[PDB]
């Protein structure tokens, strides 16, 4: 009956207290069309010994940890942030295996579980995600939970001759298959990690998507994350604050091509900065006509890798407004700052290209957000990297290679000039496919799916 | 009678082919006020054994050479631009000496004077400028050359704490005393040279006329100035037609504006860590200001150039990123060149110029600044003190740029004060540029120089 | 009957003239067993239009080409060095793509086949060698040339999630099926491609033996060898006499021995990492062992290649700093090329040779060690499991570079080791060694490639 | 009577626990001859509220205090350390003034005028110490004491074109003329500071370094603080530890150059370093037959400015050793440790060479331990920055300027290669300098000018 979502991070109850991030934005709409109980971190560090914090808000309940600060570094910092999210973005050059770390990340979810098992009910149905909870079912299993488990892995799965250096995947992978359902994002997701599994040891698979490794049965399935088109309309539409309403005005004839994400590694801002160059140097007629806006907020600033990002982000913003501006027209803004995601869906619908090029993304919500929230008669171009998992369905996008900079600027420039008629028909074929693809569909097929089976 | 000038640099006669630096704007108005003929690099490298390059325009005659990649090198990258140039401006961080270098910047003053001789007459007064040719004077000495020899430095004399780690600091001041006449920009910088040239040797002094080594020379100030006439005329002159359009859009919107070469004599990063913090603590300036900051690449073959520009492009993408807005971008850093006539123009149009280099000879920018100004309604000039322009430019709002809350509060307090207070810093700032012409200048030192007896 | 061996890189027959490099040694070894024409590029820029230089030394023939400044950049530099190279690593962030790049690759494969086609026979049997040369045999196809053509990769061929994000894998995977026969150093390599292949077009399988678009093409897998009776030969010869001293001084003190090109393949900042992790973690060895690291320049010019070296020289002085004591240096970093035959005989007096790169074709550093040692008392090899050469030195410690404290344990297990778990582990290797000989890699693919039907 | 020392840093009474630097070497040798209190700085952070630590050891007293962690970050880290200490190198690109600083560094002055009071008495003479306590006499002069206070300043006091520089300049003189007496370590320092306030105000001076400025009385002096060759002399004749007892017996013939001091930007070690390699380049006979080993502590390490040179110099030791390595000569020593004072006397004693060549140095110890240490009967040579206080004074070193490295390189292969004969008179001739300007001498001459002026 009752479903039980475990996360690390969680979308607050306080609405525009929300951090960047698709997970909480998923798990949010996931819960919202379902009921239910989500378990996770408070985003605190410090009075980690003191009760779980407890909100009900109509059908969700939410119930918070705080982390001591040594399990936030070993196991957020460390382990997940600077271990599995590179890996997992086919960046082993940026790995930061240490055995501590390792050991901390075993720790914490560990000491989650402890803390999740006085709030479980036999009838519960578990479902825990993304790659910071890889080891989540087997500390459940230990304490003697024989609920349906399902785990849904929000970002990608790397092939074996990616996964397979990390120093632990032996266990990591054995620890999967304490799941009852594993949910990933795109067909390729799921067959890596089936590949993995394969070269560790036999996997006997007697059905569509139904395994057994080691005597442990489970199943496998493709659930890509959506969004709900009908709200972001709504937020879409509603009035522009003051300051923005002017803008809009003053923008009259400066088209905009517009971006949004963390800043992180794997969205490729420095290669969109510099297919934005391209465009500014191949096509001189766009010169003080139009504007691309880039909007990243800080993500995980502790961690090495996403400081240089970001220093790298700074001086290309730096050199190409220093090259291309002028007097009174800057090519490139730059906003190191979170917006509300309210005001983003307005902003995205007022932008005439949306340009969604990560090197490398699990699904990417930021794509289907700009569709939803397009007015339909008069509709803006989505610009996207074929690596975004988003790709699989957003097919009448302008899919493009985010290693070449020339590719991606010629698409900006058949984006810039696309006919109202060709517009509307890629938007609508968009708009279709993200609809019958509701987070609610997720959400729906997924906690079916996991019903369906027998437990333990 | 005839005046020879010989520089490193020089103002082209195709004269929007000019180059961004205050000394060949100082020399050409030196030049067309006297008349005369200038003889420096073409600053073209290669085909250095090609005749003499002369073109006469009025009263004004130009004869140029190449240099060999070298030469270019040694004399002109190493020893002048990393060696003297940061030395001079109290950098000894960034200088790079090495023997090559030194022998270079020799060589080519000695091929230099070759390469002059032929076209001097017993007639002549020379006039030398700058910190490329120190050595000049001596290697026309060698050569025979009796005519009065003056030098004008350009940029500081650093005292003698920061002079006396030049390797060569030795011989740099021995061959300064072949010089009849040495000029400076202020009283400090004469100083200074006087206080070196006291630590090495006995200066007798029995009149700003010296002895050195049985050398006799003198010594005085001239701060070089600008055409104010000229500039009036040319900053009232039409806008081109997309600057017309920024003017009327900008109309609630004031401009905070800054033009130089990117040096880091210029104190760029740190003027811009002032803005950042009139941004911080007065907030009630967001959205309605704006500094843009103009700083064409120079000599940007020396690392430490490299440096400082890599360090503004990542400010610039920081502090826009932090304090911009969909419709507001708080900082302009264009890294080109804008020609001379144009800047005069957005200077008019300017309501604060930010003038305020770490260390700096003059700065013609400031009183360009300030000569551009409409008198009715002029902005308001804030301009470090370590600016050799400060010495005149006393009722500018005077600043220590290592105080960046200094710099923000001056900032705050040029974009609200009233027309009369502009009126009355500007009519006195305006009177000490204008009785101190580039006219003035020219004609000061010529007078200075033709008045000593040649040896 | 005439083999044709084509590499951007030869091995000169002027021996002691070479360069660190893997290719070079295993197609000398080749033709050494062979006999053959190898034509390749001189490594010298300029004068590209003189004739092929040509030298004849016993059954091998070299015939060379100079490159122009342009190809080598666009060529060489630039497509084959900053974007193959870090591809076929897993270094897509090291990726630098543009298109000038990708034509001057194109242009130069265009020219190289038009400066071959003179040279060839009806006959021949055409070899080609490594990434610069993707494309070689789709231009013989076009110039009319119906030999049998089979390509080696000496690198590995990385997954499709890696492969396809080259601009470009499109025309590489159409060209590469234009060979008759692809070689491999692994079946991992091998399958990689099949796979990479499958998903841009279909390819029917019905037996290693392929179709794509109507192309027929045979693939297989070769790991590429050494000499084991030659250098065992060059490890037993005297030491030159300063280093016959080093042995006698370091006595009482064990080493640990590593020498590669300095390039980001080969994990060596990883290393320094894990040396530190022993010292660290085991300080009973402090000033009872050494880690000497040999690793000349390779690359240069290219900008990721200038990083990983600024980064290793880091790490040397920061380990020093930390772990040296007045007469211990625990680590010796040496950027600089060592002649072969010398490396053999220091294998031989190493009691642990590392080598762990982050990714490698083959890895014939780890090959040569084992070859080198002394059967009665042999050094224990610690090997990256992602050396190509992991494949068949399995009695090696195999360990993963990205845990340091796994690398760092080996070591130690490698210094405490008894003589029969040395000797017991060095013959197991040295056997696979001894039955797959750089003599059976030439074999093995000539055999495979003359029992072909050509077009 | 009673001689109250006030310094930011203190010697401990435990020996050994002892941080590299000049000032507390000093101090301690003056204290221990004259006898006194010492109040400063016990090192620590955190407990400011706890009342002063005192230990008496024979005729020394010591009563340290706790530093909060804002107060250490504002008066310590920030002003005394990226302010003062820069500026008074002559880095002015590297001064980082801050208002908050100032007003830190302000606020403990005065905090640590409040915890001295108590414990003085009428008779008391108060001798200040250093940068970081400029303000202190104005602070003791509010609160009323009228006793005669001096000052040193051990680091070099800069010409006024740099000074003025700084912000604050203006009320740092001002609050100077507050002592009764200034010392200095060398006679351009003292006039430095006189040209600073005569371009601030008018100062009057009718006797040999008396002075009047804004009605205030004070007296300058030059004090070069010294050594205690005698005790240097002992410590550098004991034993050898085993392991460095077999080193001397391994390196025989090889000739070592040596360099200790704090990894500090004002030592000029990167450009000491390049001097080496021009040694090495221009010298390839030295190949195999020399070692240079720089002992560099950390300094300080928490300062932005700190980690750079530190950086740089890691990148230089790892370069040089790349370039001028063989499989048996290591070309250069670099370590980042510290070492026992009582060590490093032996450790000069065995060195041929030392090498001190600061960019810009107040006074330099180590250039007087280094001669001190030497074994008359076969001393080794000082090469010596001009730029270090110690030049005016062991005017027989080989003096350089490190801004030349083949200037550097020719001294260290002069050095290498002297007669006996004239490193006997070298060393004889700087010996007796220091001999006769004995840390004891320095000390009584203070006291005794002190003593000397009649107070408020
Ligand atoms: O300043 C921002 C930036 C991003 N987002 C939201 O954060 C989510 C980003 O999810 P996506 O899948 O694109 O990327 P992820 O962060 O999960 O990698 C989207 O819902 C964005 O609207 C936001 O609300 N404010
Ligand atoms: O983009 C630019 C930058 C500056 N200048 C001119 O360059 C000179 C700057 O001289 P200044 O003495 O201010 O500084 P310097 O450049 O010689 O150090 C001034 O006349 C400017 O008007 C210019 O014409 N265009
Ligand atoms: O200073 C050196 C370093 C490397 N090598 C040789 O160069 C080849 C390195 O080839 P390997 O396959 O290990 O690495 P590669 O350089 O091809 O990636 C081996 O023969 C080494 O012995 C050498 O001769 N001198
Ligand atoms: O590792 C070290 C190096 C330095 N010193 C001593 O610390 C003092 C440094 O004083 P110096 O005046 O030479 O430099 P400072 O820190 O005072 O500016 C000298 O006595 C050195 O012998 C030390 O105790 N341990
Ligand atoms: O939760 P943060 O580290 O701030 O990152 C934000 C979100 O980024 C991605 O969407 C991950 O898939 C989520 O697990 C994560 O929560
Ligand atoms: O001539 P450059 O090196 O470009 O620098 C431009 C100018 O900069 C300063 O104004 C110097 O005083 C001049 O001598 C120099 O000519
Ligand atoms: O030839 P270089 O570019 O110096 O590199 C040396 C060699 O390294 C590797 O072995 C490559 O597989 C060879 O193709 C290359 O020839
Ligand atoms: O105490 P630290 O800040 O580490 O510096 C070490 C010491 O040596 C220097 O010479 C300073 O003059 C002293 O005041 C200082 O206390």
């Amino acid at each position: 009956s009752r479903l039980v979502v475990v996360s690390n991070r969680i979308a607050p109850p306080d609405e525009h207290a929300a951090s960047a991030g698709g997970l909480a934005v998923g798990i949010l709409g996931a819960l919202k069309a379902a009921g239910g109980l989500w378990f996770g971190w408070s985003g605190e560090t410090g009075n980690e010994d003191q009760p779980l914090k407890k909100v009900k808000k109509g059908n969700i309940t939410w119930a918070s940890f705080n982390l001591s600060e040594q399990d936030l570094d070993e196991y957020y910092n460390q382990f997940s942030n600077a271990v599995l999210w590179p890996a997992f973005h086919y960046r082993l050059d940026l790995v930061q295996f240490q055995r501590p770390a390792w050991d901390g990340y075993l720790r914490v979810n560990a000491l989650l579980a402890d803390k999740l098992l006085p709030l479980l009910q036999d009838d519960d149905i578990i479902w825990i995600h993304d790659y910071h909870l890889l080891p989540f079912a087997h500390e459940l299993r230990k304490r003697g939970v024989n609920n349906r488990i399902g785990f849904f892995l929000h970002i990608p799965f790397p092939t074996p001759e990616i996964f397979n250096a990390l120093p632990t995947y032996d266990t990591l992978l054995e620890q999967l298959c304490d799941y009852d359902l594993l949910g990933f994002q795109t067909e390729n997701d799921r067959l890596a990690f089936l590949d993995c599994l394969s070269n560790l040891t036999r996997v006997t698979t007697r059905s569509a998507k139904s395994h057994t490794a080691w005597g442990k049965a489970f199943r496998t399935e493709v659930y890509p994350i959506g969004i709900e088109p009908k709200e972001i309309a709504k937020q879409a539409a509603g009035p522009l604050p003051p300051k923005l309403a002017q803008l809009k005005a003053e923008l009259k004839n400066v088209q905009n091509i517009f971006s949004v994400e963390r800043l992180d590694y794997s969205k490729g801002l420095p290669e969109r900065f510099l297919a934005y160059e391209a465009l500014l140097e191949k096509y001189p007629q766009h010169h003080g006509k139009i504007r691309y806006t880039q909007i990243a907020p800080t993500s995980r600033g502790d961690v090495q890798a996403y400081q240089d990002i970001r220093h790298q982000l700074e001086n290309e913003a730096g050199r190409i407004n220093g090259k291309y501006g002028q007097l009174g027209w800057t090519p490139l803004y730059y906003l190191n700052q979170h917006f509300d995601r309210k005001l983003l869906m307005k902003i995205f619908r007022y932008s005439d290209v949306g340009l969604v090029t990560p090197l490398r993304d699990g699904m990417n919500l930021v794509a289907k957000e700009y569709v939803a929230a397009q007015d339909p008669a008069n509709p803006g171009v989505l610009v996207l990297s074929q690596f975004a998992g988003a790709a699989n369905e957003l097919t009448s996008a302008l899919i493009v290679n985010p290693y070449d900079r020339d590719e991606v600027a010629a698409a900006l420039d058949r984006a810039l000039t696309m006919s109202l008629a060709e517009r509307i028909s890629r938007h609508a074929e968009m708009l279709d496919v993200i609809v019958k693809n509701d987070i609610n569909h997720w959400q729906e097929c997924f906690i079916s799916d996991l019903k369906q089976i027998v437990p333990r």
